[PDB]
């Protein structure tokens, strides 16, 4: 019913670590994230970049969630028949990377991270599935 | 019960210059495919390379659809809850690539190729969306 | 081409008819199986089905190509479904069949099982293809 | 993650008074329900009732669930291309009818009761998705 057990729903199958649901509209901060991670973190200049009208920048700067900087893989978030991004951590003390996923909705963003190991397209499909979700709703 | 029914269903939007329905367990050829391309010659042994278990040694050496050079995009053929392998032709002597899809169903395979400009994430939500419908449809 | 959809419907074997009607702009048959009442829906026959008055077909009933029927369940502007379970009506000694209205976009999916074939079979028939052309 | 959130993912969107995700093989009992409602009564002679082999007794007495006497509107739960049942309520004390679905899955069974005024289509659909979705996992 809130958008915390929309969260919940995200983290349900166990192969996210965290997950989030951010406005990108008139209500553009964080809706709802997992305790303790860095989606809480994640700022409405953030929010700006990723659904943002120039899609050529963070190929070459990348860009941050929560502060955390990630590389973008794919983005599909305007393109005909999806509403995606895919994106990827930068691995900084020895930690291994982690893969990101942006489901865009009419007023909300889905955003997920994959534990480690999990693939991107597991992610992809996530982020989609509740993003089309939210969107007849 | 034809097949070929799907490919013209996917040549609707006009996004596509090609499209087939390809099986990859006991009937391992083309099923259906558009007329003059080269998915209409996706042999045996291609549909071996696109399901087998070695899932790096497409993206070290490639793979080719009806004899064409393609590189391997992003592999999510039998990751948790994906079907679709992002693929992408490759250029010879400066001619434009096209973005290709895969989208495994149950025993069947949908196979697509956007026309120039069409994007990846296109093709791989317009082929992960077919291979949904099949498989909802046990 | 929308008679791709049709005789997709009728791969399985359950239906003995399928159609692809328009509801809004087109308002008439864009497809339909050849030799059935389905390819005979009027205007008139397509605004019983999604009218605002979602009474008046269980009390009179309507009709589908001429064809008397009896409208089990409406479910097609109800939250979370888009279907219309329907059942033809028998003049005399002749067995009667079910029927599964899909709503879609701007299009209606219609199915006709064959006899003994039960409405839930044809209800999420029409609703995996709503469903499909919705989310497409 | 547990039983009690797929409880909670039915529960969203406001048009059910009540939901339960029930098992009805080696684990015939309540596996996550409504706090304070009916279908945390549900007994396994209850479930043996709905996933039976007698397709008909029910149609002729009804059938309780969790005590509460109900009746089969519509039984798709073998049936090729479906896995649900309709059912509704008997009025009591002058107390409105509720619709019910049951959604089957491989080894549970996903049962809703829906608010006054909701309609059956609406909780088919639900408790269809939900078994569905269930079942591409078991």
């Amino acid at each position: 019913a809130g958008w915390q057990s929309y969260v919940d729903n995200l983290m349900c199958d166990g192969c996210c670590q965290e997950a989030a649901i951010v406005g990108y509209c008139d209500a553009k901060y964080v809706w709802a994230a997992t305790a303790g991670g860095v989606f809480q973190s994640i700022t409405p200049i953030e929010i700006d970049m990723i659904v943002g009208k120039d899609r050529e920048g963070f190929f070459t700067n990348g860009l941050t969630l929560g502060a955390k900087k990630c590389s973008v893989i794919r983005d599909s978030l305007y393109v005909d028949g999806d509403c995606t991004m895919d994106i990827r951590t930068k691995s900084q003390g020895g930690e291994p990377t982690y893969n990101v996923a942006v489901g865009r909705a009419g007023r909300a963003l889905v955003i997920v991270m994959g534990k480690e190991g999990v693939h991107g397209g597991t992610l992809n499909k996530k982020a989609y599935e509740l993003a089309l979700y939210l969107r007849r709703s």
